[PDB]
């Protein structure tokens, strides 16, 4: 499969990088070098939807954003966040 | 049939998941992995119409957001979902 | 053959909701049977009522369109007068 | 071995620009650094400020895309931000 | 590497040049031939980047309109118009 780009923050969004991933497997050990979780879990910022498999890791456009974070977690949103900072 | 890319929740909106799938019977598979209904059957989220065969899917926009209830499911739709968080 | 299209299936009380894949009048119609045990089951469009008579008016339709599935030489309740009569 | 592409670099402060071809991160960096002396320089999207974490994600984008060379963990100011300030 | 046309011009754009090369040395070389600079660069018209090695320019399309000045120069730039406006 092509690499691709990927971009990936936390849900502080204190970290943010650009990963070059051939597959959700890939993404997410590269995204657990660069965040302190052991569990890493991958999720939609536009709406925190997780990426279950890499089948819909491929569905999705280059370059989306995605939260990681853990299991099962709670993820604020894209709008959230910015409604958050006022 | 090649793989795309659709968003399954519970009535409730609680847990979220992208999954890619080729099929119906795919999607309800993996959807059933993260749902564990004996009966699971898929909704479209905007106006509870029962996804009934592959066709049907295959017609829908990828990333449409499904509701994964029983059989016979009244489903809460978007705009009801809605409303309900405001009252 | 006939490309497949997705269509919008009910019952005149709005009861059971089903999209369904269809090539033909034929198919949608043997497959709304298998959802509504009608002993001749006939579609009419919901808008306005009129009974979808052959397959060429089908195709004549947009894609996703609703259907009220019911016998023949029926008078269903339109969209309009449906969501009136619960306001 | 991989192609040149051309990549546009500045600092945050938008203060001297360069066009500067490059066929890995690795070499982008160095040739940034030659005209950026810094002393853990690391490459940013100008638009969100998105660090470029490796060679394959430099790959993915588009040829003439515009890094802001900074230190380690960096904010950046987004090409937004900047010229909204630049306004002001 | 092949020949290929750019154009030339200053900051002013009045004084404009077609010129042929094959590498940035060569476009340096005749651009400096033609314009009052001791030490002439090349920066692209449209955002101002200075074009700073050859694999850059090779990056660029024939016919790409580049500034020429001195180092560090201060380009009015077409986004600097655009600004403006």
């Amino acid at each position: 499969a092509p690499m691709r780009g990927y971009k990936v923050t936390d849900n502080e969004r204190t970290r943010k990088y650009g990963i070059g991933a051939n597959s959700l497997e890939m993404l997410i050990a590269k995204a657990k070098s660069k965040f302190p979780l052991l569990e890493p879990h991958l999720y939609l910022a536009s709406d925190g939807f997780e990426v279950s498999d890499d089948e819909y890791l491929k569905s999705l456009p280059a370059q989306t954003l995605f939260i990681v974070s853990g299991p099962d977690a709670v993820i604020t949103t894209d709008a959230d966040f910015e409604f958050e900072k006022m």
